[PDB]
């Protein structure tokens, strides 16, 4: 009853740590998506600038 | 009739905790795999842009 | 002929200016993607 | 001397004209090289956009799909 108490406390502590680490890593994926969305926008602008130039050649 | 049910209840909560830990580790690994793939893809695009810049410098000179 | 060379010379200057700006845009894009790579390396402990 | 000088002047013009013709050729070739670079970079951009879009799609799948 004494060593099961400790073992169970550690398990729940490890579970809680993983739950928090997953919330944090999910936020980063959501930030990486937004950052990709802005990189996509940037390259589409350069693409239109080039299309604008090439039509005249 | 209590010290048995309580022991069974504890053994089951322990299995459930470890099972939740395993599932959280798997989900974390899937998210980490995705970040590593994104990093790999960026390294690939950088290499592609750097080559195209070199080809651009070649025609300029 | 003389007039042709002059026209071509001016067209080439204009197009070379366009590649010059394009080169700078690629340097910018490379710089951005390296910044993002550096951050992911960080996020990845 | 006067007459000889004028002929020389004519032969130098043949030289100049030849130099001009070859300059026109060099300029045309370089203009094409530069246009071909822009055209391929436009295409490479289009492929880089499409690849970042797929990376975003794969990122979104991980965020919303669940085992
Ligand atoms: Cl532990
Ligand atoms: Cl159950
Ligand atoms: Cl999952």
């Amino acid at each position: 009853r004494e060593r099961n108490k400790l073992a169970a406390a550690k398990c729940r502590n490890r579970r809680r740590e993983l739950t928090d680490r997953l919330q944090a890593e999910t936020d980063q994926l959501e930030e990486e998506k937004a950052e990709l969305e802005s990189e996509i926008a940037e390259l589409q602008k350069e693409k239109e600038r080039l299309e604008f130039v090439l039509v005249a050649h």
